[PDB]
């Protein structure tokens, strides 16, 4: 029964981690396979939640998140249930539920270069300071637009909350299954976002007659891309397990974190 | 065999006629005319919708051909009339359901109205001044109240429609997603949500304030008394489409909008 | 000495006695009431705009207190009415002409109508369905053509009314220029272009359509005929302004939207 | 007589220059104080008028442009026309317009630690490819906004078509006089961007507890920004000359550039 504890930099961790222990719940802690494992609790922030959810990923186990600082979307519930959730964490009666990720892939001369993943989003960004990114943007093998801009984001649902949004993304609640493609400061009449299926095949294929760019997976992974080459995003086959509970609904964290007028609702 | 065609108001007496030498019952509109197996027809989207209207009815596929500007709706363009003709006659066509919603008028807890779109459900605004206060709901919860000229609720295949001169996001055709978008609000956040099919938007209605107009499709109009609270879902009950080799949505977009692709390379 | 003051239909019966100590005529509305000096306004953006327009028929200063809710156009709250009720009877206050609107519409060559407009001139669709095809046109040059549910043509101050619904950029009050929204339009190109004072916004309507709507800060109305083109231009008889130490339009907007400015510094 | 020649890289440069010295007009040329002269030939693109005025304006003299390339919203005329163009350049009848020009100033401690300007438009963007800029925007003394961002553009009219436009800035016609504010890719509800007077003064904070930013003047001129100083924007009183003649209206331009559908127009 060993769980793999991840906190911030969090001080009710000891708590969990004592309590877990008096269940006989082997536990390891964290801020790098940590395998063997059977959950992976974590504390703190997205920002956290993300870097927590990179090493579950890896060893195939369900993640759970708890909020620290301020308000994520990502995160199950807050700090004033620890001993809740703590509850549910040894009952193992929390849902574990699959879900979107991304697998990002550069291909260069036909052939792929690269490889990475998303289970946020892929930020596709200009290299220079300065200038524009030419591109071409490409749908299932056809291709919809052809202009400069400073990049392209292409997120799961989940992450539309994230850069997309700043970006000029919509919002998609969390258990939609499709793909947000936003551009980036695109200097073109027609630049609004696009959903797709989650099985259309994202392509993004970067000018040949111009500099290098960087490609961010959920903010942590890099990977510059080579001048005319093509990143296809598509979805990853393997994907990343979520605990779930009874949590308040995107809805509700939503109107919170962006304080959003509910006033007038009469309610069903 | 029996084939509704539906046109606007030429290629027509080609179809007819071509449909006739095979032996094809054809009956010809511009109401439920049931017994056929298609319905075929010719014109624009805005055609298009009545006859989808009618398929609905019968319970029957759907099958259009752009005759005069083009359409996101149409399977195929009038050069490919026998093309199609022979896929008419030869019944080898793929027929996909798609999704629909469906539109429920609660007053008092009681469904006051009922109603269906295929495209969109625009909620509109009564006179024409002042503004329309609402609050959205997304399955039991509220995310938005604000006055506003109205509420679209699409589909996929509606958000290129009315969706997106209300500044909506381009959504594709085999996507199953629900899309929110307000129309002209006076917030702050007041951009479109899209959701799950099983999703419920529910639109609340201000009780201290005139009653409103909802518009399926386009054609078919309600009336919602202030205070009730407008219901929009995924209906059981989808249109059938008739599904052909055709240009992919992606340069029907292209094609319509004149999007440039110059440089593209392939793979 | 003569006042009219105007109100929506309690802090009145308040100026309405400290005015008369001061021996002043005050007359009260809810029409040109000639003869006043001032135009003193209880109520909200709506009743300042009826006030503004009685203000305008007579050539005298408008002035307001905002009653219930929040507005850019009024000068002072409702806890500062002596305090203005003291610059009213001093007359100390500011009068600075506000940019004003001048609406034709002209058919076949001739002035079928006349308007004006001090917040925005929002041309629209008539019928509650389908799409008003325009065609918009900067100082003789037309810039795009497009269907659409109409197109605001504002004032730097209306910039927060419907223009800012219709998703318009929030202009500055002292500001001297037009923008123009385009309402709902479905094109790649439908973001608000900003111009000169003397810039000349011209909207030529479909001939092979319905008729439309024009409506002046949003009260009054008048009809377009299929075909006619409005021409909107720099009015040369300003709305005359009160102005007296306020909180500037910056404070106004964000105690308006509730805009978060939390760590700014000061310099 | 001195006038000096400005070519991008560009071979009907020397036909100009010899028609020029036949009517005894002295000639200098570029591709940096080039002073004494009268007027600014430049022939090529915007990025290529951009660098052209950066001479004039010091020199205190016109500005004039003639497009080779692409088009370009700064072109007076195109090659179409060199000699008639020419022909105002030696009759000097060309009326000649100071433009709005915009003056920036980065202050720290209360103590103005740089300086530059912008013809077209001022551009903050953060430095680490990763994260978000916090920031605060401030018009006339008073804060509007207070968000985290790629960054905040502050532009003349004629630079909205720019970056500011790729931003998501609206157009605006080249002879008004105002100032354009579009936050660049902002993490809040409240984004849209913002037109003030021309005597309006535009500051922005730069959060303290965070790393530094850059200012791109007119893509060209740079400047670091030390984390917790204030970018204040304001006009400069000197304006930029540009030499102005029949040319195609602002409308015709943006029309030309963007391909937009004016079909139907019937006109008065």
């Amino acid at each position: 029964r060993s769980v793999l504890l991840v906190v911030h930099t969090t001080e009710t961790a000891r708590r969990v981690e004592k309590v877990l222990g008096d269940n006989k719940i082997a536990l390891r802690v964290l801020s790098h396979a940590a395998d063997g494992c059977e959950l992976v609790l974590v504390l703190g922030g997205d920002g956290t939640f993300l870097r927590a959810a990179e090493l579950a990923r890896n060893a195939s186990i369900p993640v759970l998140g708890v909020n620290l600082g301020r308000i994520g979307f990502l995160a199950e519930a807050e700090a004033e249930a620890i001993d809740a959730v703590l509850e549910h964490v040894v009952a193992q009666d929390y849902r574990v539920e699959d879900r979107l990720t991304l697998d990002v892939v550069v291909r260069q001369g036909g052939r792929i270069v690269n490889r990475g993943w998303a289970l946020n989003e892929v930020s596709l960004e200009k290299g220079p300071r300065l200038g524009v990114l030419g591109v071409v943007v490409e749908i299932d093998g056809r291709p919809v637009s052809a202009f400069g801009c400073d990049g392209v984001l292409v997120s799961t649902p989940t992450g539309s909350t994230a850069y997309a949004f700043s970006a000029g993304g919509p919002v998609l609640w969390p258990d939609l299954e499709a793909i947000l493609v936003v551009p980036n400061n695109a200097h073109a009449l027609f630049g609004r976002p696009m959903v797709t299926s989650p099985e259309a095949t994202i392509a993004i294929e970067i000018e040949a007659d111009g500099h290098d760019a960087l490609v961010f997976c959920d903010g942590r992974r890099e990977m510059l891309i080579p001048a005319g080459s093509r990143l296809e995003v598509t979805r990853c086959v393997t994907s990343v397990k979520w605990a779930r509970l009874d949590s308040a609904p995107f809805t509700d964290r939503l109107v919170r974190k962006f304080r959003l007028p509910v006033i007038g609702w009469r309610g069903k």
